């Protein structure tokens, strides 16, 4: 499957004209791969061609991109670093609820595992209002599983449980069955 | 990769990717696997149906294989096995007037090899997962070295043989186990725990 699209990508590649299409392919098919130092290198070269070009667009997206897969390579503060420079970015650029939410999830994700837990509950948040606005249902879903996540860390199971079985309900009816299954575990394990 | 999250937000950057000619490729591609992966699959074969085309009118024939390949992949995975049957053995023709290409005449006959399995032609089912076998060990491709044996495996399952269904399962399973694929090791282990007789 992957090996297939390497290949694919390594041919669009050797064209000016759709390299950096090749790129952001690239960097994805790396990173289910596994392997996070062509895939990093191949989401930079992406990020300092929208630096000598201007557009801070492109540049955002391959910064997210780049903090995905530090966060993959469990590089906490390189990950760190790059969703917070993103938010900079984008506080000048014109709103985006979808790339907002996207945002603020992983500075809700990095910040729990950093253990800024009243951080990671506000970042959710801003991630789940933003989701809704941007209309995306897996965000949504993500962001309650997330907060839930939060709740069963704080020890509170009663929110933890209410949280969990709302973004269980939801990737249900996207007929996500390994999602749904894993926020069993979790509350099937809210017992004794 | 990983997460929900990470696939819906990718379909959401592939979106945006489309509205650049630069990127437009790219993105086609990706939402391709995306949508594969998302079940979406009438929208998975579109997608890669269109790179074909693309494909067909710059004379690549090279590119067009490898999407045909993926039209094929998301049909089987929709379980339209005679439109995929068609494209295995279209893609197949095309590849045999390509030069070598050892890692893609692997993969065809895995693909191949399952449609006949599917339909019950156990003789093409064993010709062709060899097949894919003796092209993987050329390549030097762990990967479909251990589907082919899996696909072995499943053959040897519907044929009745209890033990070379085993050897071959334990053989994939082994060679998956020394690249850390946590999860083809998985969809091996539950295919051993599944012999009642």
């Amino acid at each position: 499957d992957y090996a297939l699209a390497e290949r694919q990508a390594q041919a669009l590649l050797a064209h000016p004209a759709t390299a950096s299409g090749a790129r952001f392919m690239l960097g994805y098919v790396y990173a289910f791969m596994d392997r996070f130092d062509e895939a990093r290198a191949s989401f930079q070269a992406l990020q300092q061609q929208a630096q000598k070009s201007g557009d801070h667009t492109a540049e955002h997206r391959a910064l997210h991109q780049v903090g995905m897969v530090e966060r993959m390579a469990g590089n906490w503060d390189a990950a760190r670093r790059c969703f917070l420079e993103e938010r900079e970015l984008l506080a000048s650029l014109p709103e985006d609820p979808l790339a907002a939410s996207a945002n603020a999830y992983e500075v809700a994700t990095v910040a729990l595992h950093f253990g800024d837990l009243a951080g990671a509950r506000q970042e959710y948040e801003k991630s789940l209002v933003y989701a809704q606005q941007a209309d995306d249902q897996v965000a949504i879903a993500c962001a309650f599983r997330g907060l839930g996540d939060l709740a069963q860390q704080e020890k509170n199971l009663l929110e933890a449980q209410q949280h969990w079985l709302r973004a269980r309900d939801i990737f249900a009816e996207l007929e996500d069955s390994e999602a749904v299954n894993e926020l069993m575990t979790r509350l099937n394990g809210l017992e004794h």
